[PDB]
């Protein structure tokens, strides 16, 4: 699964709860992972999709460690005053303070970047890092309304081809990379829910 033994992604989901969930609860997952041997992709294959910059995939991979670099292909479910949310959870056996850069690179050129710091919280013999029910970016929210309005699924996948996200979690105190995940996006069928495949970035 996703993670070094130093840090595992327990769960992550972007979601919307329809406004009627206050009465009777339901939630739409656009994308979801829950981990409460993996296949491999050669890192050079996706170099193009991301910066060739400082903070670009090649540079961070040279810094290492290579067992920290992953790819997650997402098949999003776009079949849906509401709440649009993103919630992520990681587990470690070390107490560290983490820094999580998430960069959106469209056409290989980074547009937006969020960097956040989360400190550990001890639970049942693991240190858990919790970033739950964060409100979704208005960038993403409007994007998704536009993308759902697209008439054909291949049209969504061709746009989503040109958008990629690089997530890098480092230890703030030691400034050493713990996890780097590249995300590529496609759209799932209506009958098929949100799906994902995880790969290890190799050389
Ligand atoms: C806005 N709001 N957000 C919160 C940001 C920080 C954490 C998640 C990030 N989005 C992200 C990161 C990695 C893989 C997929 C996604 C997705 F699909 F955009 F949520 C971002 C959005």
């Amino acid at each position: 699964g996703l993670g070094t033994a130093r840090l595992q992604l327990v769960e992550f989901s972007a979601f919307v709860e329809p406004p009627d969930a206050v009465d009777s609860y339901q939630r739409h997952l656009f994308v979801h992972i829950s981990q409460h041997p993996l296949e491999s992709v050669d890192v050079r294959q996706i170099y193009d999709k991301f910066p060739e910059k400082k903070g670009g995939l090649r540079e961070l991979y040279d810094r290492g460690p290579p067992h920290a670099f992953f790819l997650v292909k997402f098949w999003a479910d776009l079949n849906w005053g509401g709440f649009y949310g993103v919630s992520s959870q990681y587990e470690s056996l070390e107490h560290m303070t983490l820094t999580c850069s998430s960069k959106v690179c469209s056409f290989g050129k980074q547009v937006v970047e969020k960097v956040e710091t989360e400190r550990a919280q001890l639970e049942d013999g693991r240190f858990v890092y919790r970033l739950l029910r964060s409100p979704m970016c208005e960038y993403l929210v409007n994007f998704l309304h536009k993308l759902r309005q697209l008439p054909e699924r291949y049209m969504m996948n061709s746009v989503l081809e040109n958008f990629t996200i690089l997530q890098v979690v480092t230890n703030r105190d030691t400034q050493e990379l713990l996890l780097c995940t590249a995300y590529v996006f496609e759209v799932s069928t209506s009958e098929r829910g949100a799906q994902h495949h995880i790969y290890r970035l190799v050389r």
